[PDB]
């Protein structure tokens, strides 16, 4: 139902915590590399060879997370719809009443 709508939301919510996880780690590996620039070498580059990494997964979450949101409102634009155009056709409904009273009236009139 609408509810999937729901589960997009928490999805896409769990999605940025993964997001803000990955940021923190990327200047988490950015800080080690800085302390060991010039002291350690080793230590620096692997630092650097993490954080290369890491910005690759958040690059791939990014991309999936406005997927997410693209089809969470493909979700909230069909869902209106749903609205409008039961009422939408419920009002020619009532409007095509209107007209086929009127054409009944005339029809009563050559009961004479």
């Amino acid at each position: 139902t609408g509810e999937a709508i729901q589960k997009l939301r928490e999805t896409e919510n769990m999605l940025i915590k993964k997001q803000e996880f990955l940021e923190a780690k990327i200047e988490d590996e950015l800080n080690i590399a800085r302390k060991n620039a010039s002291k350690n070498k080793r230590v620096a580059l692997q630092a650097l060879k993490k954080k290369k990494r890491l910005e690759k997964q958040l690059q791939q979450i990014d991309g999936t997370l406005s997927t997410i949101e693209m089809q969470r409102e493909a979700l909230e634009s069909a869902n209106t719809n749903t609205a409008v155009l039961t009422t939408m056709k419920n009002a020619a409904d009532a409007l095509k009443r209107a007209h086929q009273n009127m054409d009944v009236d005339k029809v009563h009139d050559m009961m004479d």
